[PDB]
């Protein structure tokens, strides 16, 4: 297809088979529509314990990656993955992803992404090897790998053949009919396609209003949805 | 220690291997002071193909989990927990998950993770077995093991022993003293503690400010925090 060759530098690339063996990920691995490959920093050490960890200038408690097998594991993926591939670190201090920030990264067909452990990387490597900079969310993990493998996995669902608008889902239902005392909405039984589909349109524009307002300001309505909302905040009130 | 016991209900367990058995959470888990426990819907179907997903009412492209398995494994999960856990659906229609969120998540000693796949759940789960719902970022994923994994991480940090304020971090250093022509802050190789911390202080203040000035809004600055801040933005003009 208009396959995707993803990089990645870690300390754990065992990690990484939570998405290339398993699921909708998995198979887009197993099909050539995705590839991942990964370098380990510390199979670029010399000395004898294979040390990537370091001290940082200034003190403090924690630890960095050690530059020189980190530098030289990101230099090998540059060269394997040719021209054109951005290089991504992932961080808190990162652009925050969301969709549209996943559907741009999307757009790239190679990717190297530098998944950090202990405490950070040394910030002259940021500046000379990191093209952007990009947080999974406002929180603190233990490692850049889950952060990394979230990207993969969202970027993975543009690619053509591995799957079979600003608002909040709709909710959804299947058997049984009944459950626990409560019934499907009528208007899903129905068998007609313009009410179900007016029906869920509603309800996703009445939850984002309810759950997530701030999502609405950015949004132009259409028409349609002006007058669903409408509805919908009437019957509330 | 104050040691934490997470439930998981998945179709794809072995995915849990990326936290348990590598980095600081895996030694958590080695260590009894944090315990993951998987059920897999799978395991709970009758039917000879073990069926787990099933067909939305009202139709649409998609499949959803099916509700029998799924919803016998959650009992089956709620029955280990005993008394005291908190059941939590990770999903995009979720509160958004923030370090805040995640350090009130923390205090609980047993939570049960639901992770879903295909295009969701069924909406009177949710209503019946689930107590809260959280999103781990404003974009779409495959499935919601990602998620739970990201959540656990994040929790974790909180647990005693298992490591050895508003602000973006500051930048890091190590070795090498100069690493292609770019050289380490004198400030860090002074040995000053007291410059040191306020230097650190004061990059986290500028780098909160000109990427993320959103989050300063947020904060009730010290009285050295305001100083350093206006040194900042007065050097930086
Ligand atoms: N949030 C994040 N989005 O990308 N990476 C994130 C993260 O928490 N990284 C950890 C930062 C502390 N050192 C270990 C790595
Ligand atoms: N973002 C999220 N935070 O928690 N889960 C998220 C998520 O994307 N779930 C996917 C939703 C589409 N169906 C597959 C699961």
């Amino acid at each position: 297809g208009s396959h995707m060759w993803i990089g990645v530098i870690s300390l754990f690339p065992e990690m990484f088979k939570a998405i290339t063996e398993f699921g909708v990920t998995g198979r887009a691995v197993k099909h050539n529509l995705l590839k991942v490959e990964c370098w380990n920093p510390r199979d670029f050490t010399f000395d004898k314990h294979k040390t990537v960890d370091d001290r940082p200038y200034g003190g403090g408690p924690g630890m960095l990656m050690m530059v020189q097998p980190l530098r030289d594991a990101i230099h090998t993926a540059k060269a394997a993955a040719g021209e054109g591939a951005k290089v991504i670190y992932l961080s808190p201090q990162g652009r925050k992803l969301d969709q549209g920030g996943v559907t741009e990264l999307a757009q790239n067909q190679k990717l190297i992404l530098v998944c950090g452990r202990y405490e950070g990387i040394d910030e002259r490597l940021i500046q000379t090897e990191i093209d952007e900079e990009w947080s999974i969310g406002d929180y603190v993990l233990t490692g850049g790998e889950l952060p990394a493998m979230t990207l993969i996995d969202a970027v993975a669902r543009f690619i053509p053949g591995v799957l079979g608008d600003g608002l909040l889902d709709c909710p959804h239902y299947t058997r049984p009919e009944v459950l626990e005392g409560l019934t499907v909405p009528p208007v899903l039984m129905s068998g007609h396609h313009e009410e179900i589909r007016k029906w869920r349109l509603k309800q996703s524009l009445q939850r984002t209003w309810l759950r997530r307002p701030e999502l609405l300001e950015g949004l132009a309505l259409t028409d349609e949805q002006r007058k669903l909302l409408k509805e919908a905040q009437a019957e509330h009130n």
